[PDB]
């Protein structure tokens, strides 16, 4: 996918996340965002379209990917050991790297 | 050091973080605040006073600081690459974790 | 790419970080095996092929290259702060990672 | 308690894991060691006690415990999900980040 239809994908799986019931459907969900995230680690944003691969504003770029993931990946841990509220919570948590990367680069 | 008073070292290297000007002064408040973390790791806090080492809540209390230290250690990596901006929006994004822990636990 | 083109770049950027003389040239290749990682998460191992997308292996598998990620990601901080010597180091690192994953997988 | 003794702690629940044959018993042991690393954030090893806190020989020192903690943390959530035979292993992937740190300060 390119890069907002992977940001869609994100925010729709965030969506479930909040309105689940069981451990399983977040876990699935939390899954489906990691490889969203996984995806559009390689995308340029139309805000950077002129600048090259290598500028710092990139590698940047790049690294907040780095975060999401890792967030996603813990997340999950907690769904996969039964504990619902506390996952729904570490989701919610994410939106603080969303943010931020927006108001930098969207 | 106490649960309380490595709160305010954590609170207080946060504040210095904010009105930093260069790159080292972030670096060290991080790791004052990554050490502070550290020795809060094993206390009890009051709210759990009454239950044990072992319970559910003495796990996710300890996982807390898990997540903090995990996230300060990043931030400095950028405080030691220079990107001064970047380091201080990572410790602003902190507060989400700090914020989650008191909401169930302070 | 497929899943061993992927384990490819991994192997022959993990000998151009062995072989390196300066840090801009660990952090592209670096930079590169992320790449090749985060393109494998959603792949399906020929040992697996009969396996579901679901099963136990499966998450199990994917969460080798989750471990697998994050380890590079940091390498490339110490590439980016000119910590030459700990980054090469950090990258043979990762080969107790990349076994784990042939014995149980390849 | 000093290094040492933080580093006998490391070294006989490591040996616990090994020789473990429930989930329960690699967490608690996986939690101890945790502990210990937290411990040894802040110690000076004698190769490095002429050394200045702020060298940048002690900054690798103190990222070598940043690793080991989040390995163990992440190791953790693999016992709590029941999960033993991949805790186990991943706690003996560990030796990885022991033996990197000894080499250099050792
Ligand atoms: C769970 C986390 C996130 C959610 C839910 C999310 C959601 C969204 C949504 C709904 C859009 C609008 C897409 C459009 O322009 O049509 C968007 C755009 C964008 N997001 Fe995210 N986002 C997340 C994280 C991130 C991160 C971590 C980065 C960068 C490191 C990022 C960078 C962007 C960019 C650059 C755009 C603009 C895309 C474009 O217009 O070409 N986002 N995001
Ligand atoms: C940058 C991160 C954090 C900051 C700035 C912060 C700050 C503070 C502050 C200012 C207090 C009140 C001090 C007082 O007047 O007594 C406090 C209390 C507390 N914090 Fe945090 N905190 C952080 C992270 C955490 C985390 C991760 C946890 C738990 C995992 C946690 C658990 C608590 C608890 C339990 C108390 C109550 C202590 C008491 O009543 O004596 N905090 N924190
Ligand atoms: C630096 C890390 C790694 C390196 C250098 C590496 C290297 C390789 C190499 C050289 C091959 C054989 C290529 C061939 O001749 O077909 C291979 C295959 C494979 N690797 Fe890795 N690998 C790494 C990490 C991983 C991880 C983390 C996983 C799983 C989570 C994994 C799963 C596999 C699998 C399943 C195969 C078999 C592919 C096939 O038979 O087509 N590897 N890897
Ligand atoms: C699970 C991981 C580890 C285990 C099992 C382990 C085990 C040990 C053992 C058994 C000793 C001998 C203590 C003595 O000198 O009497 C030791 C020493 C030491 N370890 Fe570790 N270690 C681990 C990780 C680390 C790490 C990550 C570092 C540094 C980043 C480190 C630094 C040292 C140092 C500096 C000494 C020498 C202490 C001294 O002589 O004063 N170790 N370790
Ligand atoms: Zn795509
Ligand atoms: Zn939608
Ligand atoms: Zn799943
Ligand atoms: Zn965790
Ligand atoms: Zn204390
Ligand atoms: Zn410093
Ligand atoms: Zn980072
Ligand atoms: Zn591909
Ligand atoms: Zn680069
Ligand atoms: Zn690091
Ligand atoms: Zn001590
Ligand atoms: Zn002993
Ligand atoms: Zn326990
Ligand atoms: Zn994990």
């Amino acid at each position: 996918a390119d890069l907002e239809d992977n940001m869609e994908t994100l925010n729709d799986n965030l969506k479930v996340i909040e309105k689940a019931d069981n451990a399983a459907q977040v876990e699935k969900a939390l899954e489906k965002m990691l490889a969203a995230a996984a995806d559009a680690l390689k995308a340029t944003p139309p805000k950077l379209e002129d600048k090259s691969p290598d500028s710092p504003e990139m590698h940047d770029f790049r690294h907040g990917f780095a975060i999401l993931m890792g967030q996603i990946h813990d997340a999950a841990h907690l769904a996969n050991e039964g504990k619902v509220k506390e996952a729904q919570a570490a989701a919610e948590q994410l939106k603080c790297t969303c943010n931020a990367c927006h108001q930098k680069y969207r």
